[PDB]
């Protein structure tokens, strides 16, 4: 039985989401849809992704990179590699153990861009490990084509380059040919003010690989992401409330979820078209979520696109398997 | 009952060590004995130590930043505050939420401190919580008295400073006597070269809070932390089995252990002058463990220091309550 992979720790502080792994805060509904591979797991205990269910490093030993111009202080340090190169990554090739599901968003000279994965690290010699000391900084990293001229935004990893840009100035750029990629999982979303921004990242902006299942609305039932606070570049000291806005990034399993279904076989527990389903009990009224095959959660929120603050979320309590086409309750 | 704390993916590659959330790989024998309280619980729902069982971010926003003994090209970013400044932390005032509990390794100009803990971030703006983005480093943490002039290494948290010290020049330093701290709570270890150095921190760098109970052998019982590969300055890019030597960091605690014991209050499960008892059945032979209510495990293997490899555990199997002087089986 499932029922144990949501217990109310999961939603009431403890649990992290598996893209930002930020303590989930709220549920937020996406009536259009949308697509999660990376650091997702469906219940037949497989993932579409090239990432296990942890937040560690993100190490990659061959790229190109480089900065502008003829003056090396204070420049963008630029790093790709094709996505199918990561070769030392044991679960999938398409990208290296961590490398953010998000499509790259590009920026030049001055300008620090708007809602893209941004994690600490630099540049290292693919020769002998050494770091490349002076590359250190906050990079941007996303899915893109046409780098290192002019690279746009991909949601596909068939064809794609897996890019590192630093937000800011590095202390002494540098140009090799061959060089590694060290990055921490553990990301933050890039605003160019104090201002938070929607949450992170919209369903266009997910990188998936060919085959990945998408999640669609089911009758009344729709799909939900699981909202958390998470950092932003523009006000690093911002948390949750009154200061500058709230900013949100949202991913599509709570990593305690994630990580048991990665341990686990619920191929008997759940038939397709079943949702596994949990009450969730607030201080006033409750609301069931849904489970299904794929890994994906809904809630019978129809065509609301309104986050769901969880903050007075009281209990967790298993319901059982139940029709997919059945409305899951919403009394809130 | 405090059975299901231990269960095997917990030391078969999942569970993560409570110090460096690295995923542990093996049994640390301490017969000289230890003390941990930072984010090290006890079976009675209590930690005398000042971080929650997450790995997130250190975020102070009152210390004194600085750059003295900078060249143009090398510039070394000094940030400190003292012990029992963290205010907006309710678990504990001593130090900000994920701030290591290891003392503060000394260093200038291009030397790298050996074992220390190392952290990605910056220097921000007090008043506005924007980043000083020209300060984003890697930064020895630790616990030190005599800053700014001369931080020397301290293990006591009382009449204790924080520091944080860039490993590596920053872009640009930034002088302000108030002004935020922020890093990344997932460290790795300072090494000068790429050789692996011993598992770090020895109990000789540990720093702990008043009250924090000892850890001392119990007949032939020896206390144990929990070791995991952690990634290093000199060679970032090794991982289990370099050639340059394996990294070990170690932690008081496996963090999935943590966070059931901050969930829940045991006090009933186990009395003082006891052991929870788990056996650890390998593909040849097993042995026991026990655990404290103090939080601390031991095993049975007097005053032996060398390590034990999980890499063949198949399974854990929960024995039960046993007392402490009883010697607990090892039969590898
Ligand atoms: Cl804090």
């Amino acid at each position: 039985s499932p029922a144990d992979l949501l217990t109310t720790p999961v939603l009431t502080g403890v649990g992290t989401d598996n893209r930002w792994n930020g303590e989930i805060v709220g549920l937020q509904p996406v009536p259009g849809g949308f697509s999660t591979c990376n650091r997702h797991w469906n219940l037949n205990g497989s993932t579409f992704g090239w990432s296990s269910p942890r937040f560690a490093a993100i190490d990659h030993d061959r790229g190109n990179a480089s900065y502008p111009g003829s003056s090396s202080s204070n420049v963008l340090e630029l790093w790709y590699a094709s996505a199918g190169s990561a070769a030392d990554n044991p679960i999938s090739q398409i990208a290296p153990d961590g490398f953010p599901d998000m499509s790259f968003v590009p920026f030049s000279g001055t300008t620090v861009p708007t809602a893209g994965w941004v994690g600490f690290g630099g540049i290292w010699n693919s020769s002998n490990g050494a770091p490349f000391v002076t590359t250190v900084q906050a990079y941007e990293l996303g899915f893109a084509t046409g780098a290192p001229s002019n690279p746009q935004p991909t949601t596909t990893t068939s064809g794609a380059q897996i890019v590192a840009k630093s937000i800011y100035g590095v202390a002494t750029g540098i140009n090799q040919a061959t060089a590694g990629l060290f990055v921490m999982a553990s990301g933050v979303i890039s605003t160019p003010n104090s201002s938070a921004i929607t949450y992170t990242p919209q369903p266009n902006r997910i990188v998936n690989a060919p085959g990945t299942p998408a999640a669609a609305p089911i009758g009344k039932n729709t799909p939900i992401m699981f909202a958390s606070v998470v950092r932003r570049t523009g006000d690093i000291n911002a948390e949750a409330g009154s200061t500058n806005g709230t900013q949100y990034g949202a991913g599509s399993q709570p990593l305690p979820v994630t990580v048991g279904l990665s341990l686990n076989n619920y191929s008997s527990a759940l038939m397709p078209g079943q949702f596994f389903v949990w009450q969730l009990n607030f201080a006033s009224g409750f609301m069931e979520l849904g489970l299904s095959v794929d890994g994906y959660f809904y809630a019978g929120t129809g065509a609301s696109a309104t986050l769901i603050d969880l903050s007075e979320l009281v209990d967790i309590r298993p319901v059982g398997p139940r029709p997919s086409t059945s409305t899951l309750v919403y009394n809130l």
